[PDB]
Parts: C-alpha cells; sequence; structure tokens
C-alpha cells in the first residue's frame, strides 16, 4: 500500500477515523509529534476548512486551530457571519512537523513535503467522504495544492469558486491565505489581508 491508505479504516465515523489516525505511520511525521490531530466538527457540516498541519499549540491541545492563527481565523469567521461550531476543520497533514531554535519561545513549524502531503491525503479523502461538504476552504499553499495540484498558486485565484474532477463529491473549492500569514506585517497590509480573508469565507458560505 502507499502512504496512510492501509491505516484508514472502512468507515465514515469521524470518531473511529480519528482513533485510527492515532495509530498512523503513513509517513515519518508521527515519530516526533505528540499525537495525531484529526479534524474537529460534525458530519452535517456544510463547510469544510483545511489548513496545512497542526502547529505547536494544536499538537498539544489535540485540536485544530487553537493558537494565534486560530484566534485570527475565529475573528474572520465571526466577521463573515459563519458559526465555527457548524464547520468541519482539519489540516492537510495530521502530525506537526517542527524544529526548535535555541532561545525560541515555541516549536517552529517546518513545511510538509509534497511526499508527506500525498501520504496523508487518504485521511483527507476519508474526511471529505464522511462529511460531504458543499464547499471546501483551502487555507494556504499546502492545503490548496493538496486538492488543486502541486503547481497551484493561491495568490492567483483569490475570490474564485473552483471545481476539480478528482475531488470526491465535487464540492466547490475556495483557496485563500492561511490565517498565520495575517499575524505579522505593516498594519495597513494586515487590515487589507484580513478583509480579503473575510471576503473569501463569504464566497464559500454563499455556495448553494
Ligand atoms: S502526517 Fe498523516 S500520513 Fe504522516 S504519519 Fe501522520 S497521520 Fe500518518
Amino acid at each position: 500500500m502507499a502512504g496512510a491508505q492501509d491505516f484508514v479504516p472502512h468507515t465514515a465515523d469521524l470518531a473511529e477515523l480519528a482513533a485510527a489516525a492515532g495509530e498512523c505511520r503513513g509517513c515519518g511525521l508521527y515519530r516526533d509529534a505528540t499525537q495525531a490531530v484529526f479534524g474537529a466538527g460534525g458530519r452535517s457540516a456544510r463547510i469544510m476548512m483545511i489548513g496545512e498541519q497542526p502547529g505547536d499549540k494544536e499538537d498539544l491541545a489535540g485540536l485544530p486551530f487553537v493558537g494565534p492563527a486560530g484566534r485570527l481565523l475565529d475573528r474572520a469567521l465571526e466577521a463573515a457571519d459563519i458559526d465555527r461550531d457548524a464547520l468541519y476543520v482539519t489540516n492537510a497533514v495530521k502530525h506537526f512537523k517542527f524544529t526548535r531554535a535555541a532561545g525560541g519561545k515555541r516549536r517552529i513549524k517546518k513545511t510538509p513535503s509534497r511526499t508527506e502531503v500525498v501520504a496523508c491525503r487518504p485521511w483527507l479523502i476519508a474526511e471529505m467522504t464522511s462529511v460531504e461538504p458543499d464547499v471546501v476552504v483551502l487555507l494556504g499553499a499546502t492545503a490548496a495544492k493538496a486538492l488543486l495540484g502541486n503547481d497551484f498558486r493561491v495568490t492567483q485565484h483569490r475570490g474564485e469558486v473552483l471545481h476539480v474532477d478528482d475531488v470526491p463529491g465535487d464540492p466547490a473549492l475556495v483557496a485563500t491565505v492561511h490565517p498565520s500569514s495575517l499575524l505579522r506585517g505593516p498594519k495597513e497590509e494586515r487590515e487589507s489581508a484580513f478583509a480579503g480573508l473575510v471576503d473569501d469565507l463569504r464566497v464559500a458560505a454563499d455556495v448553494r
């Protein structure tokens, strides 16, 4: 078998899937991470949101989007009039890939290789088959490329509703900036970028 496929059980039950992901060895990232971080939410969710990976806070909370980027995402969701409890939120890879620097105040995320993304993608497929979302919001380059192709450029398709043929259930896809990118930079640029994230979330939420 390839990647995580043999570790994925034949079930759409999210609790069963999350327990199975705790035992995944589909790539190397399970070794140094604290635990797998599966998606959070229920199968009635109409909107699925996919980030890159659990970060330092998520790796220990056991839940996605709990750190500063998650708090910015909550502020954007509220501004977009979307209830976070109604979404299903997850990440392209389920184990935190990291390093430390001497004197650092946190573990530093490292970018998943395309190999790791493809290895973990069976979990993402299981999640999408389980949830059957009407729309998938892809937060950042890694997540967007996971579904849209390794050459895809988030920066070139902002605001656009995409549909690709190899995605199960043919949901609408909206690729946007990852909330972590909005945490730093000059104020005017951060404020414009925040408005653009709210716009993209509203596009996704307006999908019938
Ligand atoms: S990152 Fe994904 S494929 Fe790799 S070990 Fe973790 S759950 Fe399995």
